[PDB]
């Protein structure tokens, strides 16, 4: 408990391209880079050789192998993988020394979901099973390790961000990861990482919004999502406050909506000028509250493959959603984040990785006293 040094530093990515882990699959172990994803439910590989992959799952040459005879089609908003479903023994060199019998599906087809360039091949979800594809029946990998192991029922998340880099501790929490104390809160239903948003301020300021609308349909903690995803009527809101916030410099407004980027000369990125935005999540405790608050650092995102430009340029990265709130990578490069699963919450800490500069930084601070919390869930 409390200290995984050999977990510590085991995630490595590169920005813009999300955050994996090394993983083994069959016997003799295939080594694969897996992409790190707690807003779905499926361990899925590459498992044939698309160009973009640098390796992929070769079933025929694992002996532990079993095929489930039940292929499964995925489509996502932009993406699609379809693949075939068996089983076989998985590991995490970097991770608890045992070694599972996990579903995998091997994709055999797929449309914009693997990225060029990038150096990871398959993905691991960390959610629920109600979200599995087929259906429920599907065990996730998570599940599967606690079955069948001694591993505690929890892991932790630290995302370094910008090569990007972090933790992803299996079974424990860290302690040198963060500062400070954690908060928690609740994981309202176990599917997503759902989570309830009670309310909203940008450099302290409430957007006095009904709070159900931060939490319409849904608010999930979701590693595999670059940005902050606000729902529309609270992403309009939120922008018009940080535009007024940061009104000393004027931008295109085409770069509040992310359909183009801002430079500034090297080195002399306004940090300052920019809101810090805080979201308060339901506490623990009826009627109580924390507030964790992020950086114009975690939101404005370094774009480095830019043959345009030679400046520094960053892409405005909150933006409006159909899906509820999702806070991706740009809340989590802020904090250490704990999925206490056994106990159905979620911890928050200050990360001790997280980016600031001399004058603010990240912060998770509690409590405070907030009424009507279960008002802000959407049935
Ligand atoms: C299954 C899915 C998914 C995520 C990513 N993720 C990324 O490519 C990525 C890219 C950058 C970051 C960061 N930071 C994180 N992830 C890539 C393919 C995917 F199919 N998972 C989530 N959570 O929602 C979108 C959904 F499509
Ligand atoms: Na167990
Ligand atoms: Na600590």
């Amino acid at each position: 408990r409390g200290s995984f040094v050999e977990m510590v530093d085991n995630l490595r990515g590169k920005s813009g391209q999300g955050y994996y882990v090394e993983m083994t699959v069959g016997s003799p172990p295939q080594t694969l880079n897996i992409l790190v994803d707690t807003g779905s439910s499926n361990f899925a590989v590459g498992a044939a050789p698309h160009p973009f992959l640098h390796r992929y799952y070769q079933r025929q040459l694992s002996s532990t192998y079993r095929d489930l005879r039940k292929g499964v089609y995925v489509p996502y908003t932009q993406g699609k993988w379809e693949g075939e479903l068996g089983t076989d023994l998985v590991s995490i060199p970097h991770g608890p020394n045992v070694t599972v019998r996990a579903n995998i599906a091997a994709i055999t087809e797929s449309d914009k979901f693997f990225i060029n360039g990038s150096n990871w091949e398959g993905i691991l979800g960390l959610a629920y099973a109600e979200i599995a594809r087929p259906d429920d029946s599907l065990e996730p990998f998570f599940d599967s390790l606690v079955k069948q192991t001694h591993v505690p029922n929890l892991f932790s998340l630290q995302l370094c961000g910008a090569s990007v880099g972090g933790s992803m501790i299996i079974g424990g929490i860290d302690h040198s990861l963060y500062t400070g104390s954690l908060w928690y809160t609740p994981i309202r239903r176990e599917w997503y990482y759902e989570v309830i948003i009670v309310r909203v301020e940008i450099n302290g300021q409430d957007l006095k919004m009904d709070c159900k609308e931060y939490n319409y349909d849904k608010s999930i903690v979701d590693s595999g999502t670059t940005n902050l995803r606000l729902p529309k009527k609270v992403f309009e809101a939120a922008v018009a406050s940080i535009k007024a916030a940061s009104s000393t410099e004027k931008f295109p407004d085409g770069f509040w909506l992310g359909e183009q980027l801002v430079c500034w000369q090297a080195g002399t990125t306004p940090w300052n000028i920019f809101p810090v935005i805080s979201l308060y999540l339901m506490g623990e405790v009826t009627n109580q509250s924390f507030r964790i608050t992020i950086l114009p650092q975690q939101y404005l995102r370094p774009v480095e493959d830019v043959a345009t430009s030679q400046d520094d340029c960053y892409k405005f990265a909150i933006s409006q959603s159909s899906t509820g709130t999702v806070m991706g990578a740009v809340i989590m490069e802020g904090f250490y984040v704990v999925f206490d699963r056994a106990r159905k919450r979620i911890g928050f800490a200050v990360s001790a990785c997280h980016v600031h500069d001399e004058f603010r930084t990240a912060a998770v601070e509690g409590p405070f006293v907030t009424l009507d919390m279960e008002d802000c869930g959407y049935n």
